[PDB]
């Protein structure tokens, strides 16, 4: 489990459940190719997106479908989605936890990188 | 205007208007004595809280009544209020802008010292 | 484990380890009396602060000694500390996770409340 | 000034100066076409990116080159950049202020629509 995504709801004070997450990897031609996807669980977490073998060095984009999340709650959000673009494993395999705290007109994201 | 407070609403995407703000200064006996207070304007800002002469070195506490703000919007907030406690150093010309971004169960605050 | 504190470092992308945390409860005379204290572990978490029996309704203040944390890293922080003041269990026992993301001149805190 | 960008530094407690900002608009073919660009000023702000006439309804992407900002400070950041993607509705008079608070491994962004 080298890549983990945690999504929290700042309005309800709870995990953001069933949020669609799409992960892409930048290909040689500067194109974003689908890498993995899933939905957050009851704990607002998404595990098992990839393996150490498949998660090679590269530029990755974690796209969180925040818009659909808020719409389902009857709130008109500002953002189309939240994106986190980062270079991974450039100096060896690391464990990445990408966390996002969501509000209708704002979001905060942080990363926790472990060995 | 050595001290300025800016409050934003992360739910409505607007300035947090009419939010009560109380500023205290720590006294010699470790007690918090009232220093200044006001309410944010239409731009979610609060100016003229103090002057350079009165704003001396010390420990200050900026208390933002976030609870009343959310209650007025029909939302039950988590926090009683948001507090920002800092030491106003006074080492060279400095203006302090305390900004706070509010959500019902969360708040973020930052300081811009220029 | 009705009260949990999680502290993260936004500068290093890691858990904030060994951060002193003091919890107070507002007494009848509007005074803050010591309730519990501890230091965050390697995971940036602090468990076992109290029990369901002892964690009664009331106003609590979680004080995070952020200043000492940054000083130890050779960084002069803005805040003396970070405080989170909230009413707990006013409508029955709840589980509270208080999270704080720290930066030298900024901090973000959120709460996750469970049944 | 229908669109304004404000960038702050959470590590130094100051405006994020000289940060490159690129704005794109989604074209009919789902492609991102350059719309405007600039660099934040001493106040960490970027004004005059567009006009009311040119800023029509559509999906816009504000890209903040955070990586270059941190590298210049001798800090290795986590993100390649920070992006803010939103639909500019155009329902009544509206000004958009996109604010971003930057940290090496974290960033927070909010929108103030007044
Ligand atoms: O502004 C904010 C941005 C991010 C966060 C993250 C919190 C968090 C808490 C956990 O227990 C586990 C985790 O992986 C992440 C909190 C506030």
């Amino acid at each position: 489990c080298p890549l983990m995504v945690k999504v929290l709801d700042a309005v309800r004070g709870s995990p953001a459940i069933n949020v669609a997450v799409h992960v892409f990897r930048k290909a040689a031609d500067d194109t974003w190719e689908p890498f993995a996807s899933g939905k957050t669980s009851e704990s607002g977490e998404l595990h098992g997106l990839t393996t150490e073998e498949q998660f090679v060095e590269g530029i990755y984009k974690v796209e969180i479908d925040t818009k659909s999340y808020w719409k389902a709650l009857g709130i008109s959000p500002f953002h189309e989605h939240a994106e986190v673009v980062f270079t991974a494993n450039d100096s060896g395999p690391r464990r990445y936890t990408i966390a996002a705290l969501l509000s209708p007109y704002s979001y905060s994201t942080t990363a926790v990188v472990t060995n």
